[PDB]
């Protein structure tokens, strides 16, 4: 109980909005997120991270990410090894710098994320309102080239019904 209550105030003091899913993947099972000192708010929050690739048919999962991890750091991480799981047209502009980080939000919208921004700030502003999805971070990396097309498609309604409430 003083773990938990601990990490929802913690949680709280953030400004962190979590969104359920009615159905996550199964690598969220475990529900992992915590402080890295449990009893001390002001230690890192740790959650996992799904980043999807959708131009791709791709997405990876990193059970680890700390809230002081700026985007870039993130997807100079995801992006670093051989990049082999690529194998559709474009996966040529899958660089640090040639791709763009998309997140949903409250409104069911999406954000371009900067990439020198902490996950801890972005997820603190009150507007815009970025949230936790299953209290994991849910991000889209897509080519700068592909972005407007993919934008164009998103379905703000299936998104919203991704949801449980
Ligand atoms: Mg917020």
């Amino acid at each position: 109980e003083n773990k938990k209550i601990m990490l929802e105030s913690a949680m709280t003091l953030r400004n962190i909005t979590n969104i359920k899913t009615h159905s996550p993947v199964e690598l969220l099972n475990e529900g992992k997120i915590r402080l890295e000192d449990p009893m001390d708010f002001e230690s890192q929050l740790i959650y996992p991270a799904l980043i999807m690739y959708p131009t791709q048919d791709e997405f990876d999962f990193v059970g680890e990410v700390s809230e002081l991890t700026t985007v870039q750091e993130l997807v100079d991480l995801v992006l670093e090894g051989p990049q082999e799981r690529f194998k559709k047209e474009g996966k040529e502009n899958f660089t640090p710098k040639k791709v763009l980080v998309f997140m949903e939000t409250k409104a069911g919208g999406l954000i371009k994320a900067g990439k020198k921004l902490t996950f801890h700030d972005i997820l603190k502003k009150e507007s815009p309102d970025v949230p936790l999805f299953d209290n994991a971070l849910k991000i889209y990396i897509v080519p700068k080239v592909e972005s407007e097309g993919w934008i164009s498609k998103w379905d703000k309604q299936k998104a919203l019904e991704r949801r449980s409430v």
